[PDB]
């Protein structure tokens, strides 16, 4: 018996149980494992079998099954991300009950060049359980491919597979721009692409005299704080306790300066060095990073004036 399964309307079929069971009264006939796979009454059959073969190369009809889906998801993405932050990504799919009928099943991701893949971060889970076998992993700088062994995928039949991985936003990440990746799923039966997007923020500033803003002031030096009273250090970025290790931003010849690569939030400048002839205010000077606080489609948002009082 060469058990054979055909999609509703071929391949071998294991896990089928076959049982084998003159009256003078064709019209009597009709009145009466891998060794490779699927080698007379069909008594029990895999869930995939809609219609069993008629009692007698037996011929089995498969249930209808939808193609497996693809979701691509970024965690905690509402406020954007700092340059250097480890952004958490998920590819989710459903290993179909008839996965043995597929020839290929490949998960892959491809990000803009300002998202750097962390290759050690990639972890396949099925039903919450880590899986480290039945795939070959190939990583590039901005992407990876997991090609799955069809045979091994059967133990995850009709269960959810998620691929967690991290990408880091590079310092080349421009604020106020769609920063994309395309997840993909490629089988012999179909292709699914799913895009996701992330963003970082920024704020431009100009240092000016407090009476006349047409007077721009070079050589003013600031550091940045969050609402916790932590200071920004370059390491991309990191918030930490030590003021001494704070990144220092300086007003250029036009008085202009900026912070690029922060998530949405409320921050503060703290002046640590006043332009010559001006007072050092140490009061925290508030500013907000939000969507379009830096630019809109490459058009730079006007700078926030930071005022300096001229000395008596």
């Amino acid at each position: 018996l060469h058990k054979l399964l055909f999609p509703d309307g071929y391949r071998g079929l294991n896990d089928v149980t076959y049982q084998v069971y003159y009256q003078s009264e064709q019209e009597a006939q009709r009145q009466l494992q891998t060794i490779e796979d699927g080698v007379f009454v069909e008594a029990e059959a895999p869930e995939v079998v809609k219609e069993k073969a008629s009692n007698l190369y037996p011929k089995n009809e498969e249930n209808a099954y939808d193609l497996p889906p693809l979701e691509k998801t970024v965690l905690d993405k509402q406020q954007g991300f700092n340059q250097g932050e480890h952004i958490n990504y998920q590819l989710t799919t459903q290993i179909p009950a008839n996965i043995l009928g597929y020839q290929e099943f490949r998960l892959s991701d491809k990000a803009d060049t300002t998202l750097t893949l962390l290759p050690e971060s990639i972890e396949v889970k099925v039903a919450g359980k880590t899986v480290t076998t039945g795939y070959t992993l190939t990583t590039q700088k901005h992407g990876f491919t997991l090609d799955f062994s069809i045979k091994d995928l059967q133990n995850f039949a009709n269960q959810t597979m998620t691929v967690s991985y991290q990408m880091r936003l590079e310092k080349t990440a421009e604020p106020d721009t769609a920063i994309n990746n395309e997840g993909q799923l490629v089988t012999d039966k179909h292709t699914l692409t799913k895009r996701a997007a992330v963003r970082t923020g920024g704020k431009s500033f100009v240092k000016v005299d407090s009476e006349n803003a047409k007077i721009t002031l070079p050589e003013a030096v600031f550091i940045v704080k969050n609402q916790a009273g932590e200071y920004l250090n370059e390491t991309g970025y990191r918030w930490q306790k030590e003021k001494a290790l704070a990144k220092k931003i300086t007003s250029n010849q036009a008085g202009e300066f900026s912070v690029k690569g922060l998530k949405d939030g409320q921050y503060f400048l703290e002046e640590i060095s006043a332009p010559k002839g001006y007072l050092l205010n140490q009061t925290e000077i508030p500013f907000t990073v939000e969507k379009n606080s830096y630019a809109t489609n490459g058009q730079r948002t006007a700078p926030l004036h930071v005022i300096n009082k001229k000395v008596k």
